[PDB]
């Protein structure tokens, strides 16, 4: 199991533009369109996001790609943020994991502001930071993938998505 093998089961693969969870315009492996309700302005940020006039579809390979650079962004994000480098530096290569797929589904800023999660993590103090994670409207909107994540953080393993 790997970052990839892990959001990719969280997220899906759809191939036509959808509503994700928070009823936002999506495609592929989770590529958040915009959160504008127009369909007009979500096939816009399509056809730029991929070099041309998909009509609101696009390919497997196109998926892929969108989501190869949708995980660096959010691994570049954590690494330029100044609450979030520091927890992620001093995490195994498991929870980085984990830290990566809070930031993919609810962005920096959102995870950044995570203080009393984040400081338990830094701490290592893993079923107490396990706890304090599950106080969240992420885990009451999302229970079963925040569940998983919040799994992974507590334990270290993969035994939540294996
Ligand atoms: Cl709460
Ligand atoms: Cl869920
Ligand atoms: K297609
Ligand atoms: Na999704």
């Amino acid at each position: 199991m790997n970052i990839f093998e892990m959001l990719r089961i969280d997220e899906g693969l759809r191939l036509k533009i959808y509503k994700d969870t928070e009823g936002y315009y999506t495609i592929g492996i989770g590529h958040l369109l915009t959160k504008s309700p127009s369909l007009n302005a979500a096939k816009s940020e399509l056809d730029k996001a991929i070099g041309r006039n998909c009509n609101g579809v696009i390919t497997k390979d196109e998926a892929e790609k969108l989501f190869n650079q949708d995980v660096a962004a959010a691994v570049r994000g954590i690494l330029r943020n100044a609450k979030l480098k520091p927890v992620y530096d001093s995490l195994d290569a498991v929870r980085r994991c984990a830290l990566i797929n809070m930031v993919f589904q609810m962005g920096e800023t959102g995870v950044a502001g995570f203080t009393n999660s984040l400081r338990m993590l830094q701490q290592k103090r893993w079923d107490e930071a396990a706890v304090n994670l599950a106080k969240s409207r992420w885990y009451n909107q999302t229970p079963n993938r925040a569940k998983r994540v919040i799994t992974t953080f507590r334990t270290g393993t993969w035994d939540a998505y294996k």
